[PDB]
């Protein structure tokens, strides 16, 4: 699993935190879409997000590109 850092409201960097920890906090409502996050570059990845800070909202927008339509998305999850 990945690890992540984030920048808080005052500018302080926190982490590394596992995907599990970040996911839990997100689902818990602790993170605004404006929050800056960074994925630690533990593995190569083609999205280009390793070690940079982008907003949560920007990360979500990037990930949406993979979900082109519900038919392919259904098959990718279920077939």
């Amino acid at each position: 699993e990945s690890s992540w850092r984030y920048i808080d409201t005052q500018g302080q960097i926190h982490g590394p935190f596992t995907t599990q920890m970040m996911s839990q906090w997100y689902i818990g409502g602790y993170f605004a879409s404006t929050l800056q996050i960074s994925r630690l570059g533990s593995t190569p990845e083609t999205l280009g997000i390793n070690d940079i800070f982008i907003t949560l909202g920007e990360l979500m927008t990037k990930l949406e590109k993979y979900d082109t339509d519900p038919f392919t998305t259904f098959d990718k999850l279920h077939v």
